[PDB]
């Protein structure tokens, strides 16, 4: 440790990118490409988010251009989305798009279908949030979706992202 | 919101260097520069560490490389360190410096003087964490320093950073 953090890989088959998702998503953070979101909010207050596969809202944040999530508005309901930690490749399947203003917050509980919620998650969920309409700011597009699948990374790579090589995750 | 992080900058007059700092201490987080340890360590598990200028310990990791901390061993007692967020330049003055172990994780603590505490912290301290010795990873060069002045950036830049120019903190 000091640090012992490590950073996650996204892929999205359908709109064929991948990215490392770097942690927080201030400015600097996401200036190149996806962020997670370290905490996530509660009526009584922001609490450590879900790490990549876990009980909770992973939740990342992208802007709308064209390395990153400019195409987030073509994901619908059943795609797959992949987040890789240092053990497995987690596949989350897409449950819901919506567009909500800045504010929604609750996009962000651990759980977002049940944000006013105080208890413990049980259910692993991941978001996507980008800001929409393309060309503004005044919206947020959201994707929520539920992991459906745990692969150790000893089976090697999902057929869907085998084909997404990286140029060069743990310290 | 969504998101509605800030990142922060820390300037360095002792070795005439400043740098963004990122969010998190993942490998991607900090591949070319200092980031913030988003958890702090207490015996209770980890919780949310302290933001820029606050109560707690805001905790920087860095590499043993040029553009960043490998001069970090000419830090001393009495040195400055600014940390500036979108309000505040915030001037620590370092109180230590020591070698640790990697796993001395309590140097992240809320109070890293007294980390088996499970008070909330009342000081404010920056803590600068890189690998020791040079062109190793055997141990690690811990600086901390604690808050001494809070200017609001309406007063100007401090002249001991004034010259430390941006290129291009809030979105
Ligand atoms: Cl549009
Ligand atoms: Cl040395
Ligand atoms: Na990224
Ligand atoms: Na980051
Ligand atoms: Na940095």
């Amino acid at each position: 440790p000091l640090p012992g953090s490590a950073n996650s890989r996204l892929y999205i088959p359908k709109t064929d990118q991948n990215w490392v998702v770097v942690s927080g998503v201030g400015p600097e953070d996401i200036k190149y490409g996806p962020g997670w979101y370290p905490e996530s909010w509660t009526p009584e207050g922001m609490v450590p988010a879900a790490r990549a596969g876990q009980p909770g809202n992973y939740a990342v944040a992208g802007h709308r251009v064209a390395a990153v999530f400019w195409d987030l508005d073509k994901l619908e309901e059943g795609d797959e989305l992949v987040l890789e930690d240092a053990e497995n490749f987690y596949t989350y399947q897409v449950v819901e798009s919506k567009v909500v203003l800045p504010n929604a917050i609750e996009v962000i509980a651990p759980d977002p279908f049940n944000p006013e919620s105080t208890e413990e998650p049980e259910k692993a969920y991941l978001t996507l949030t980008t800001c929409h309409p393309k060309l503004q700011n005044s919206h947020r597009l959201i994707v929520h979706a539920e992991l459906v699948d745990t692969r150790p990374k000893e089976r090697g790579m999902p057929d869907n992202i085998a084909h997404m090589a990286p140029e060069n995750l743990e310290h």
